[PDB]
């Protein structure tokens, strides 16, 4: 059985993204509760989180025999890693985010317009200091 | 224009997903870097994730105006996010995760399976975890 084109792999990063996003989603509301001054609540948004990143981690490492979610390339040096990474954000900056600046603007939401402006510009900050990263390894 | 049902809602919510997975994945990275003692890159990979982790965040208060990204349930409030994180872990031991295990099983992925299981157990737990909290909330 060849993970390559499996239902599983669908399922696999499927259950990557959603971990990913339990994990971001906890943090969220453990910030929320934080202000409110419910600590206890807090601390296990906060503990629960680890879990998801545990979760995460464990689907990405399956992923390894397939490539990287987000691009395709194969991944687990840091130099497929630093590649994979400038290759998603180029995506993310050349054409994600300024893609979704446009309809925002479009559709009348001028601050998430800019607010996907300032993402766009920053990713492609991420983008060329991963390239500046690549370029200086020593592997 | 109002947000909900609108292509930047949906935009929203990939990029929010997006985000999310950058953040793990740029943490599973730095592990890699850790292990293999690329130090410089491990912390390029952390300092990064934390942009991810303040983009993700970004994107999560948009969607406060229509529902949260994993359950379409409103968010805000500690009530509201423990609803809505019972709601989510619910749908991941009673459905998502179980229909996993069995896809994988059915294509041979045996190993892949009983991962799957153990997180649909796994999201039970943290699903009546998070059930207590909120009878025992005071807010």
């Amino acid at each position: 059985a060849q993970l390559k084109g499996s239902k599983t792999e669908e399922n696999l990063k499927y259950a990557f993204a959603g971990e990913s996003q339990a994990n971001r989603r906890y943090l969220y509301f453990a910030s929320k509760a934080d202000v409110e001054g419910q600590n206890d609540i807090a601390a296990l948004f906060r503990s629960t989180a680890e879990g998801e990143t545990g979760h995460a981690h464990g689907h990405l490492e399956y992923l390894e025999a397939v490539g990287d979610p987000a691009t395709g390339l194969p991944f687990g040096t840091s130099r497929q890693n630093l590649q994979s990474a400038i290759a998603g954000e180029t995506h993310e900056y050349t054409d994600m985010y300024p893609g979704m600046a446009k309809t925002a603007r479009d559709e009348g939401f001028e601050e998430i317009a800019n607010w996907f402006e300032t993402l766009a510009k920053a990713e492609r900050s991420h983008a060329n200091r991963y390239t500046k990263a690549l370029d200086g390894l020593v592997d």
